[PDB]
């Protein structure tokens, strides 16, 4: 249930499903690590979609600037 309720998150928050298929299970992990998961827990969205979503895009950009050093 944890993984697939991050998977739900991602989606809440406008994510594409077609691209939250193809976040590898520790991706997702990465990008919605559990304190993030838990604001969300007693609901949305005020803007507290805005807040988490800004978090995820943080953790997203940490991911991506990895891949872009590993290779360069
Ligand atoms: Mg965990």
């Amino acid at each position: 249930r944890i993984r697939h309720e991050k998977e739900k998150l991602l989606a809440d928050l406008d994510w594409e499903i077609g691209e939250i298929a193809q976040y590898t299970p520790l991706i997702v992990d990465f990008l919605v690590p559990d304190d993030i998961l838990a604001m969300a827990a007693d609901g949305l969205t005020p803007e507290l979609k805005e807040k988490i979503q800004n978090e995820i895009i943080e953790n997203h950009i940490a991911l991506m600037a990895l891949e872009e050093y590993s290779s360069l």
